[PDB]
């Protein structure tokens, strides 16, 4: 049908939008320290720990496959990055103190596209 060729022309735009936010947050990051996956080969406890690690390149793998159907489902991947890293890091860490950073200055750009999403739809 044509009502399902535009609801697929919407969500292609989404994630055309989503792409830049992700980029856009992944820029405060420039140390990387959330680029990819923790390593369960270099921290074998992780999983002990952690029920639903999340990361940047695991984002965007799901980002790509056009997986995220609405903002919060973005929003709820990139909490589970800052929120997982401030439990597992103390807060005296180079870890926790970037993801309070990557936090506070993601915190602009999501307010932006939540407002860019709800007025183009
Ligand atoms: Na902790």
């Amino acid at each position: 049908s044509m009502e399902q060729v535009a609801m697929e022309l919407r969500l292609t735009e989404l994630t055309r939008l989503l792409r830049s936010v992700l980029d856009q947050l992944q820029d405060k990051d420039p140390a990387r320290i959330f680029a990819q996956p923790v390593s369960l080969k270099e921290v074998p406890d992780y999983l002990d720990h952690i029920k639903h690690p999340m990361d940047f390149a695991t984002m965007r793998k799901r980002l790509e496959a056009q997986g995220y159907k609405n903002l919060h489902e973005f929003e709820e991947d990139f909490d589970l990055i800052i929120d997982n890293c401030m439990k597992y890091n103390a807060r005296d860490t180079v870890f926790y103190r970037a993801a309070v950073r990557l936090r506070d200055q993601g915190g602009v750009v999501l307010r932006q596209a939540r407002r860019e999403v709800d007025s183009i739809g």
